[PDB]
């Protein structure tokens, strides 16, 4: 997260860290046994780390659970990043409590202007690399489709939306991928891609979760 602030330990209880000997992507806990992340975060040997704040120190409240299976959307396209969404089933159910809780799926799509909270342990620098120990947060609005399409001509599909600041300076970045974009208590987006980080006229692009609620429910119900 570039230009954000320290969230504060366990203030984003649905935030998950995907780990394979190091943090590589974020995720959102949607129920005691399922996590939603980005398809481009797919990798074998995934350990889901819940209740984390400082990812480099065991401080208490952490739950490390192996993924029993990862389900990348069948229509995910690695070239266009269309349908960049993946479901991860935990080997065991997480212990839900004050510091580890699930986020609700939306019942309707969010409108332009809606303010949302984006979080993660990704790069905190626009020019260079600096990864934080603790979870960073950023409040950013959902941009209009016209502004989004004008920023990335021909690269925005109906399963994507832009959120952030055109003036640059505040944005999600590498390492934040797969993480949550929560608006009014509903998970509306998944950190997906962008051109650089926090660059002027190059806002972040996110997977439009509201287009996948039926798919998510049907898939979870059959696995
Ligand atoms: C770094 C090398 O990348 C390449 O060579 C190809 O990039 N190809 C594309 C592309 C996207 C959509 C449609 C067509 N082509 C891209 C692209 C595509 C996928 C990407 C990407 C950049 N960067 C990432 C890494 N994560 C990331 C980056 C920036 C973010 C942001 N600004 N909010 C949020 C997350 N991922 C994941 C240049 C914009
Ligand atoms: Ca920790």
């Amino acid at each position: 997260i570039v230009g954000g602030y320290t969230c504060g330990a366990n203030t984003v209880p649905y935030q998950v860290s995907l780990n394979s000997g190091y943090h590589f992507c974020g995720g959102s806990l949607i129920n005691s046994q399922w996590v939603v992340s980005a398809a481009h975060c797919y990798k074998s040997g995934i350990q889901v780390r819940l209740g984390e704040d400082n990812i480099n120190v065991v401080e208490g409240n952490e739950q490390f659970i192996s993924a029993s299976k990862s389900i990348v959307h069948p229509s995910y396209n690695s070239n266009t990043l269309n349908n960049d969404i993946m479901l991860i089933k935990l080997k065991s159910a997480a212990s839900l409590n004050s510091r580890v809780a699930s986020i609700s799926l939306p019942t309707s799509c969010a409108s332009a202007g809606t303010q949302c909270l984006i979080s993660g342990w990704g790069n905190t620098k626009s020019s260079g690399t600096s990864y934080p120990d603790v979870l960073k947060c950023l409040k950013a609005p959902i941009l209009s489709d016209s502004s989004c399409k004008s920023a990335y001509p021909g690269q925005i599909t109906s399963n994507m939306f832009c959120a952030g600041y055109l003036e640059g300076g505040k944005d999600s970045c590498q390492g934040d991928s797969g993480g949550p974009v929560v608006c009014s208590g509903k998970l509306q987006g998944i950190v997906s891609w962008g051109s650089g980080c926090a660059q002027k006229n190059k806002p972040g692009v996110y997977t439009k979760v509201c287009n996948y609620v039926s798919w998510i429910k049907q898939t979870i119900a059959s696995n």
